[PDB]
């Protein structure tokens, strides 16, 4: 994910919004 996003830090953000 060096070009983008972490895939973690996105996989936490959806986990967050429910």
């Amino acid at each position: 994910s060096s070009d983008m996003f972490d895939v973690d830090e996105l996989l936490r953000d959806l986990n967050g919004d429910d």
